[PDB]
């Protein structure tokens, strides 16, 4: 019987792919606690206990750290898209820094027997050293770890001296993507079936009705929405109204009006978990998160990755999708009618999506992975 | 791979002990949906998808329906404590009635492969018949099922004709209480380790501090409080005032001002999940729900059951706690200093509580139970 600690640093997509593992551990009878520094209420709403290890976290202070430690990062590495996380070390370090004091304090109080952390959260690894216990890493997308944690730690040495901690290696790394979506393996890389989680939902007095014609979903994460705004979507909706398919627009629960008068074959829909919405869908157009890519795979439908041109974090997803052939890649500004027509019509996309789905289902479930983890330690 | 439907009828204690099973199924890769008729938001806050199968549910329309089907009930059976759930058939039927149309509709749309329902939710069993699939029952306390479902169904004949359904037997019944707390077995009764669930929480910037002195938890549930009122607890606190020990008063989210000044050895505390609170407690005084009894066992501490004298559903819990010796029984009006002193000092209570805890922990976890259920079907 164990006390297990889940560590998630701030950033899009970081939290949710930990939930199934946290529940897996709880339903196996272990004590489970999550440490986060944003969206603590979101972790609670998955029925979990959460400690906010940095109530004073500030994206502005994160950038001041970077300006201090690498004055030229902003006008160099940051202007082009991430292809390797280690080169973003100075910044990931800046993100991890404000979490350190509180995480160390938490590890002292809670005395975890194990630490599970998301990839971008080196603090997870230092937490595991402070406790002297095994750490298990959780990957959200196609990003290879390589030397990122050493790079990151190099920018946190004052903090590592203060807490007398050193940098260990995780005993296992759990991928989100199936083998054929990855070209290079992680050290001690473990594969795990993706089980979509998007938050709980009161769906209504019934299940969402099955639509007259099976629809194409155009969806945008409420956090990806804040940054780029509604500007991105117009050119996609405009494209859609020139296509032989019915489209459904899932922009969360945002005011749909300032877009304008929606094309007759595009209908807006209130928020539901993505996986709920896709059971009635034939394809999906989205921003390009690894979570979504996988949730689309779970639906066995083809997809189109169309992030805004200014998203610096969409590369690794794109290559995976292109190379394996489960979908199409473009940018939000570049989407046209012909591309959407190809999404619905190019059968080789569906064949692949279905083939990968079959590949992913054969992989260990969260429940089985918990079991494998316990045995390994 | 299966679609699994969870059915919970209105009533204190009905929903929560389904959560661990729902999570267990989801983490094993299955589709999971909860059907409720009250507190749909609570089920969502455990990260699940919920359908409200009776948006117009009314405790008042319920009371009227029994006042029609059995006018003598309201002043006979309802005035003395349930010793037998079957005797309450007319009312349990009334409670299930408004859920039938919606649940039948849901089963047609969702096509579940398996139904899991809490004990007082006969509709679960009719839903399983509609689908032609196995049902598994979940018990929350010591109540024996015996002939309750047949008695309940006998009041729902018009609705069974309408939906062309018959009443099946569950293929298994999952107990909340461990063997030595039970005198009589369910047919195909299975035992399962209790893993406390009270809802997620943002605990703060740290874990609740370990207190100066070890404390006796005086607790009462938020919904339990809406029924009985906050005055039902003055006496217990007054008593505590006169005991050379320390108490922590935990009354959910409730405004606590109506109790006025508290004795210097009783301290109020904001809401956390029960299991979190009891980590540092040495004993617990509570209203007597089966969930709470089991959460106290999981803490391995002795307990005192002090329900309001007007709680008609207290009996089965009482006998289990008395007979096994894991705690003391009284009513809220009757609690005195000497009884509290006994709670803290009678070592035989701790020995038994610890003994039962060891018995419970050796039972199958919810993860292992899911696995047993799938094998059985």
């Amino acid at each position: 019987h164990m006390r297990v600690l889940f560590v998630s640093s701030p950033g899009i997509g970081h939290l949710f792919p930990l939930i199934q593992l946290a529940w897996g551990f709880r339903t196996a009878g272990h004590d489970v606690l999550i440490a986060v520094a944003e969206h603590a209420d979101r972790a609670a709403a998955a029925g979990l206990e959460v400690v906010d290890v940095a109530p004073d976290y500030s994206a502005v202070k994160v950038f001041e750290q970077v300006a201090k430690d690498n004055p030229r990062f902003a006008e160099t590495v940051a202007t082009r898209p991430a292809i390797d996380l280690e080169e973003w070390g100075v910044q990931i370090a800046a993100v991890n820094r404000p979490l350190v004091d509180g995480t160390m304090a938490l590890v002292d109080d809670y005395r975890p027997d194990l630490v599970v952390y998301e990839q971008g959260a080196t603090v997870g690894l230092l937490a595991a050293d402070r406790a002297g216990v095994p750490a298990v890493q959780r990957n959200q997308s196609a990003w290879r770890t390589r030397g990122m944690h050493r790079s990151i730690a190099s920018f946190l040495t004052d903090l590592m001296d203060k807490h007398q901690v050193s940098l260990p290696e995780p005993v296992a790394t759990i991928e989100s993507f199936p083998p054929s979506l990855l070209l290079e393996a992680e050290p001690e890389g473990w594969f795990m079936r993706w089980v979509p989680y998007g938050g709980g939902a009161v769906l209504g007095d019934r299940l969402p009705p099955v639509p007259a014609r099976p629809e194409v979903a155009i969806t945008m994460g409420t956090i990806e929405l804040q940054a780029f705004g509604i500007g991105a979507v117009e050119p996609i909706i405009a494209a859609a109204g020139e296509v032989d398919a019915d489209f459904v627009l899932a922009l969360g629960d945002l005011d749909i009006s300032p877009l304008g008068t929606l094309p007759r074959n595009v209908r807006a829909v209130g928020w539901t978990p993505l996986h709920t919405l896709l059971r009635t869908c034939t394809a999906v157009v989205h921003h390009g998160g690894g979570g979504t890519v996988m949730t689309a795979i779970d639906a066995g439908i083809p997809q189109l990755l169309a992030p805004d041109p200014r998203d610096q974090f969409q590369h690794t997803a794109r290559e995976a999708v292109s190379r394996r052939g489960i979908g199409l890649v473009s940018t939000s500004d570049k989407v046209d009618a012909d591309l959407l027509r190809r999404l619905i019509g190019d059968e080789s996309l569906r064949t692949a999506a279905r083939e990968v789905r079959e590949e992913m289902v054969a992989l260990p479930t969260p429940a089985e992975t918990v079991r494998r983890i316990v045995e390994r330690i």
